């Protein structure tokens, strides 16, 4: 069953795994060659809980939104959580509704609940940029707004510049990158009613050796992967969210499982101390 967490300040409860995206309907440029056999996949997704789904203009060049706009009609559209995000090519004003528009005829829906800076531009002022995201939500095409890729000082200054509140930073965190944590940034979400969502939280391949086996140690004791480990690691942390790479049902079924897993205290001070 989908653990599920306030979002921001908001009020609103999100699943803590959201859906990843990146690659259905291809990775940089649009991909055709499996376009059944990717909407079927969304659909058994969110008919699994994953109703959290987070995509961006430039998955499969445009592609992948519009293969998740083929997926939702099979539900409700207010009970998914869609995320999207811009490029910083179009972090300028009439860009940046430009690309919101254009999200939104791939989605085939008339808003986002979350759209998101994928990365800084320091040539755009982010006043600019977080005007026109506000302008978004005034005309109800947005829900909530939020960053990616902003350590806790370019976060700090989104805060200062926004009308509307940041709801979220999107950042790379797992067992092994621990950005978030020597950045001082994951305390200051905590801090500051921000959500932490950490995309690539499962590092597949290439962990220390010291990783691995205190891993393997607490996966044994628990009857579950060590990837599974890696997710209720982030999971257990206050206002952390994780965006897995959805790939194909067998890892949805063990992410989905990760969420039974309650790590001891000592299990979490071991895992802390990996990084
Ligand atoms: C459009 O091009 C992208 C976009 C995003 C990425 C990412 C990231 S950060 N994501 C897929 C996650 C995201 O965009 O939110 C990681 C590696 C290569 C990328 C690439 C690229 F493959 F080119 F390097």
């Amino acid at each position: 069953s989908m653990l599920y967490k306030e979002l921001g300040r908001t009020g609103e409860e999100i699943p803590a795994l959201g859906l990843g995206t990146w690659g259905i309907g291809g990775f940089e440029t649009p991909d055709y060659s499996r376009d059944e056999e990717m909407v079927e996949l969304l659909k058994t997704a969110i008919k699994m809980g994953y109703t959290h789904i987070d995509t961006a203009e430039y998955y499969g060049g445009g592609h992948t939104e519009e293969l998740i706009g083929k997926a939702i009609k099979d539900f409700r559209r207010e009970d998914l959580f869609i995320v999207s995000k811009v490029w910083p090519t179009h972090l300028r004003r009439d860009d940046l509704l430009r690309s919101l528009e254009n999200t939104l005829k791939r989605l085939d829906t008339d808003y986002v609940d979350l759209y998101l800076i994928h990365w800084p531009n320091p040539e755009i002022p982010l006043e600019e940029t977080l005007s026109a995201m506000a302008e978004g939500v005034r005309q109800g095409l947005i829900r909530y707004i939020g960053v990616s890729n902003f350590d806790r000082r370019l976060l700090e200054e989104a805060i200062s510049k926004s009308q509307e509140p940041i709801v979220c930073d999107q950042v790379k965190y797992n067992i092994e990158d621990r950005d978030p944590e020597r950045d001082g940034l994951l305390e200051f979400c905590q801090k500051n009613g921000v959500t932490l969502v950490a995309y690539s939280p499962l590092r597949r391949t290439l962990l220390s050796e010291k990783t691995k086996r205190t891993l393997e140690e607490i996966a044994k004791n628990h009857g579950a992967t060590i990837y599974q480990i890696m997710l209720a690691w982030l999971l257990a942390k206050p206002n952390v969210v994780a965006i897995p790479k959805a790939g194909r049902v067998e890892h949805l079924r063990e992410n989905l499982k990760a969420t039974e897993i309650k790590l001891s205290e000592e299990e979490m001070k071991l895992l802390d101390s990996l990084g």
